[PDB]
RNA sequence: CAACUCACGGCAUCCAGGAAUGAAGGAGGGUAGUUCGGGGGAGAACGUACUGGUGCGUCAGAGGUGAAA
């Protein structure tokens, strides 16, 4: 394996990145500097439906096979980011968290210093969408 | 021319006999508190976000919807 040549049993941080929306699901993993990644795994890619790619069956089934990697590298903790549709999209996040974390936790991972990390504006020029709104 | 009790007289002589009703629970104008405030104009900086671009990583899906395209 490729992992870390320092300590033995002892924990190597990583950074994951836990993007939530309506729509998909992703998860992420990066070291700490976020210049080089580990994973890239994607709720989507689990699933063959465009409907059922957010949905928290999803999410679980990404967080697996990403651990399933992880280990491999020597990283036996984290440090989880959640984040949100965007800045004129919804503050709320999908559903695929509460299924995301709680997958990685019972995984074998450890945990610690969960942030939420979401663009919120000071303000923006128009949300999408109308006077009137979807109606 | 001056001197010179007091008078006459001379002096682009002066002030006082309140000589001009009151100061509207009307208006106007002052003086002051470094008063009071998303009031107005000009100039110099600040903040994230949307969008685009560049560099560095990863690798096959991503967008979108009730379901899709």
């Amino acid at each position: 394996f490729y992992g870390s040549s320092a300590a033995k049993d002892e924990l190597v941080y990583g950074v994951v990145h836990i993007y939530a929306s309506f729509n998909d699901t992703f998860v992420h993993v990066t070291d700490m500097s976020g210049r080089e990644t580990f994973c890239k795994i994607t709720g989507g890619m689990k699933v063959k439906a465009d409907r059922d790619e957010s949905s928290p069956y999803a999410a679980m089934m990404a967080a697996q096979d990403v651990v399933a990697r992880c280990k491999e590298c020597g990283i036996n903790a984290l440090h989880v980011k959640m984040r949100a549709t965007g800045g004129v999209g919804t503050r709320s996040p999908g559903p695929g968290a509460q299924a995301a974390l709680r997958a990685l936790a019972r995984a074998g991972m450890k945990i610690g210093r969960i942030e939420d990390v979401t663009p919120i504006p000071t303000d923006s020029t128009r949300r999408k969408g109308s006077r009137r709104g979807r109606r």
